[PDB]
């Protein structure tokens, strides 16, 4: 899943290893 504008899941994809996810 992509970067996400809310400031809330950009938060949780980056743990995920953004791009990596």
């Amino acid at each position: 899943r992509p970067p996400p504008s809310d400031a809330a899941a950009y938060a949780q994809w980056l743990a995920d290893x953004g791009w990596a996810s």
